[PDB]
């Protein structure tokens, strides 16, 4: 049972996952981030799939990390589905 993936449904088309992933990294150290793009235009689909190498830095994660980010862009983050 080591499976505490995280879905976060607010990735701003302006930044790459690279800038999301250091955000996600503030709470814990990632063990995978997975940007959903859209090939055609190389922009970000408005979410992202991650988890930390520490399970239990998911639950704390969510916790403040649903909700934050720089200007009115903002991260929805939860357990992903």
């Amino acid at each position: 049972a080591m499976g505490n993936k995280i879905y976060v449904g607010g990735l701003p088309t302006c930044l790459n996952q690279d800038q999301v992933k250091e955000l996600l990294q503030s709470f814990g150290e990632l063990k995978g981030l997975n940007l959903v793009m859209d090939t055609n235009t190389n922009l970000n689909k408005g979410f992202a799939f991650f988890e930390y190498c520490d399970p239990s830095v998911t639950d704390h994660a969510i916790a403040g990390l649903h909700g934050m980010l720089l200007g009115d862009r903002r991260l929805v983050v939860q357990r992903s589905i």
